């Protein structure tokens, strides 16, 4: 779809047989979840944001599933405050900026 | 244009007689600006994301421009690690997300 910018752009995703709702954030490298119930192993890792940094587990080959479209990539599970899908998933559904 | 998300959304905007790059920035509310010399009144506020909080100096009615496009409204200055380009201005240049 289309979507303009005059409301926070959320979307719903499916993520580990879970329904949670997530920003579009063409500013963010990969993609954060607040904290939640994922299977399989992870490393940690840091992030930093306009604040500082956060501590996460970052969990490889993760399928998402979003407003109808499928990508399997990198998920980052931490202290976020809002569950962000960043351009690591983007990219694998064709999102695009235009203006 | 019309932008992939491969690599950063970079784009470069004339803001205070000064050339700058900017990311574009779905994720962000407000424009969010490093360290500049700005003129004008402010009032002081503090914005967050990841990571916790900052301290900024916040600017009404500041004009930008962006590939041509002029935009005029909220400019937030402070420590942030990277300039950000918010829906607030977005809005204005017309720019959306497509997938
Ligand atoms: C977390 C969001 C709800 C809000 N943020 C916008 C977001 O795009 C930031 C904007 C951003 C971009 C670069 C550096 C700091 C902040 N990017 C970010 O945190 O991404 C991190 C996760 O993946 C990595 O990608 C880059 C940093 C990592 S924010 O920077 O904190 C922000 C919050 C409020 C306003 N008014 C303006 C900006």
């Amino acid at each position: 779809p289309q979507i303009t910018l005059w409301k926070r752009p959320l979307v719903t995703i499916k993520i580990g047989g879970q329904l949670k709702e997530a920003l579009l954030d063409t500013g963010a490298d990969d993609t954060v979840l607040e904290e939640m119930n994922l299977p399989g192993r992870w490393k940690p890792k840091m992030i930093g944001g306009i604040g500082g940094f956060i501590k996460v587990r970052q969990y490889d080959q993760i399928l998402i599933e979003i407003c109808g479209h499928k990508a399997i990539g990198t998920v980052l599970v931490g202290p976020t405050p809002v569950n962000i899908i960043g351009r690591n998933v983007m990219t694998q559904i064709g999102c695009t900026l235009n203006f």
